[PDB]
């Protein structure tokens, strides 16, 4: 319907926008290192936890982008790694989610980002982009439209944004450059743009400035519906309790979530953060989502 209430539905938040407003125009809360959820080892998690909580609490809570990081094993399934750890989460796990989660609300569309994170064991038979493709994403629920995808094309279905190459596949977003720890911009599918923010490996002032710099640049180009600006406040580094991932989420959120609630914005773009949860206030994901009240 017609009221900026309905963007507060963090299940239905997509319900409102136009079906021909382009996925890269809305803002889209999003998640880093998606899978990570499952790790108890203080170790680990220390150096690699960045959810605490799983898929299903994550698009409750308004997420719509996942970042999945695959790898091919010798039973020629994909499974879900941080690095050479394993996470003890699927694909399949994912896509079912997904799946349940887009019946129950069928508005909504997920974005799923996926992306080759180590290299195939020994054994496997078929190459990673191609055992995907051939076992996966071969299901229905996957988009197989390109171009400038539309949120009225995409509700019900997975849309792919592709971080692996020799796709044979048409469908979703194709895979671009994307260089190491930096902002870059370059070009998608046909002629649309993309712009990212993704200084994983800088200091925390590096970080926030970086992430205030592209949002800047994305809502002072508020209605170029042919660019997709992706900024991930998530920022990796040490081993000690202030130094991990946490640490920097707990700080970076409410200071990037506030940033947002004051300038009063028209776009953000797709935010992709760490640690979607309910502990800081104000809560990231909800003011991206808000800034979505100039497409209603
Ligand atoms: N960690 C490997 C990975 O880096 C990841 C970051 O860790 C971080 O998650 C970021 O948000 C991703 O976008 C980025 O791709 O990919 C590089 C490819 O150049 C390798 O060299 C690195 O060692």
């Amino acid at each position: 319907a017609s009221s900026v209430n309905e963007l507060e539905n963090w299940s239905k938040w997509m319900q409102p926008i136009p079906d021909s407003i382009p996925l890269a125009r809305i803002s889209i809360p999003g998640t880093h290192d998606s899978g990570t959820f499952k790790l108890q080892n203080p170790i680990k998690q220390v150096w690699g936890m960045t959810q605490e909580y799983d898929f299903r609490y994550q698009m409750d809570h308004g997420a719509r982008i996942f970042d999945i990081r695959g790898r091919l094993t010798d039973d020629n399934t994909i499974v879900l790694h941080h690095g050479p750890l394993y996470l003890y989460v699927t694909l399949h796990e994912f896509i079912n989610e997904a799946k349940q989660f887009l019946k129950d609300n069928p508005s909504e569309t997920i974005i799923m980002s996926l992306k080759k994170e180590y290299e195939d064991m020994k054994g496997a038979e078929d190459s990673f982009s191609s055992t995907f493709e051939k076992k996966y994403f071969v299901d229905p629920i996957f988009l197989k439209t390109e171009g400038n995808i539309k949120l009225g094309d995409a509700r019900g279905k997975i849309v792919l944004l592709k971080r692996y190459s020799g796709s044979n596949e048409p469908g979703g977003y194709n895979n671009f450059y994307w260089p190491d720890n930096e902002t870059f911009t370059t070009t998608v599918n046909q002629n649309a743009n993309v712009t990212v923010q993704d200084k994983y490996k800088v200091s925390y002032d590096e970080k926030v400035k970086s992430i205030k710099d592209t949002m800047d640049e994305t809502m002072n180009n508020s209605e170029d519906l042919n660019h997709l600006y992706i900024n991930f406040t998530s920022l990796s580094s040490g081993g000690t309790a202030w130094n991990s991932p946490y640490y920097y989420a707990s700080y970076i959120n409410p200071e990037i979530a506030n940033y947002i609630k004051q300038k009063n914005p028209a776009r953000v773009g797709w935010v992709i953060q760490d640690y979607i949860n309910e502990k800081w206030s104000p809560l990231l994901y909800q003011e991206v989502i808000r800034a979505n009240k100039s497409l209603i």
